[PDB]
């Protein structure tokens, strides 16, 4: 690894810490705001190397959003308030760990234009598949999902399947599955074979709720994919707010 990248696991490729086009075929230009290793039970098996990344021009966004004003109105009637001697950010970052509270945050994040993308490196290929097999089941434990429009969901879901089948036949370990999720929360999908030096382009989700769905999940306060890459998104976040 150099200045500009990040270990994440010994077995594949340091993170890029920046990533944009021309050099990746991504919309505009991403910074690496957490990362982790996604792991199937126990550290002991590591399935894939996940990067959370926020778009360069719209870090500006977290603090307008996620401003005392909105914490202060959407809790104000539930919870007890913040103490006035904390400072915003310190109040924002217990929100974001509350179980009650987060998933609350992270819909309103995720509903206000951000762009974000997710670098998924297989280090295991089998578990990797196994995981892309699963991703509806687990991203729609989501209590939320519920609500929703289940024929728009269901479209949205074989969408994400069709493109998982081209990504399925290539996985490989330090392979890059890239995900983004657009300011309307469709989402493009990539993919870059390693070995090949080739990207290959896997197309588009355009139903906004499978995005919202999925980055709600690596952003999860419980159980999310990777707890320690999830941690240090929340800090980035707090710290921008
Ligand atoms: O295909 C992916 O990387 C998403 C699956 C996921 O969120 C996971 O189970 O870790």
């Amino acid at each position: 690894a150099d200045a500009t990248s990040v270990a994440v696991d010994a077995s594949i490729s340091a993170f890029p810490k920046k990533m944009g086009p021309p050099q990746w075929p991504f919309s505009t230009q991403y910074e690496l705001i957490g990362k982790g290793v996604r792991c199937v039970s126990s550290i002991t098996f590591k399935a894939y190397g996940l990067g959370i990344y926020v778009a360069a021009e719209d870090k500006h966004l977290v603090s307008e959003v996620l401003d005392s004003k909105f914490l202060s109105q959407a809790f104000i009637d539930t919870a007890a308030p913040p103490s006035p001697e904390n400072s915003h950010q310190d109040n924002l970052r217990a929100a974001l760990n509350d179980p009650a509270k987060a998933p609350i945050l992270i819909n309103n994040l995720l509903d206000s234009g951000i762009r974000l993308m997710s670098k998924n490196t297989p280090i295991k290929a089998g578990s990797f598949k196994l995981l892309m097999d699963g991703t509806k089941k687990s991203v729609l434990k989501n209590p939320d999902s519920q609500s929703q429009d289940k024929d728009r969901l269901e479209a949205g879901f074989q969408e994400l399947h069709d493109c998982f089948r081209s990504v399925k036949g290539l996985v490989a370990r330090d392979d890059d599955f890239f995900i983004e999720l657009n300011k309307d929360c469709s989402m493009n999908l990539s993919y870059y074979a390693r070995k090949k030096d080739e990207f290959v382009i896997l197309g588009t989700v355009k139903e906004p709720l499978i995005g919202k769905l999925l980055f709600a999940h690596y952003l999860a306060a419980v159980d999310p994919p990777s707890p320690e890459a999830r941690k240090e998104v929340i800090d980035a976040l707090v710290s921008l707010s």
